[PDB]
DNA sequence: TCGCGAGCCAGGCCTGAGAATCCGGTGCCGAGGCCGCTCAATTGGTCGTAGACAGCTCTAGCACCGCTTAAACGCACGTACGCGCT
């Protein structure tokens, strides 16, 4: 499972009203068997790529350190 | 979700450059020794008194008891602040 796929799965899995933060996504990936320490840069890059592609809409914070949600709209505007 | 192309990061390899450090020799001036003296440390004596010892008086420091209740305590719960990470 690619980093972005696990990120999307965890984000759709969590039911936070305000979104899933960097710490929350790290905890989810760590619970998913992912090394959150050795691959931190990759997690951040995947998050940024998902934000840029419009897959994840950032709700709080700026950059990688904020919180993000699934965009249920861009999934059908391909 | 897989095949596969190619690029990015982790770490090892290896060397260069710069600096620390050991090795050698020269010289140079301050440490150690010696001589002269002189003054201060020693000895002996006297003498007066500072304090060591013995004794008594009597304060207060210790030990004990009981009653009261102020406070220490253990528990449970909540949150806000320290810590980690970016």
């Amino acid at each position: 499972p690619s980093v972005s796929e696990l990120i999307v799965q965890a984000a759709s899995s969590s039911k936070e009203r305000g979104g899933v933060s960097l710490a929350a996504l790290k905890k989810a990936l760590a619970a998913a068997g992912y090394d959150v320490e050795k691959n931190n840069s990759r997690i951040k890059l995947g998050i940024k790529s998902l934000v840029s592609k419009g897959t994840l809409v950032q709700t709080k914070g700026t950059g990688a350190s904020g919180s993000f949600k699934l965009n249920k709209k861009a999934s059908s505007v391909e």
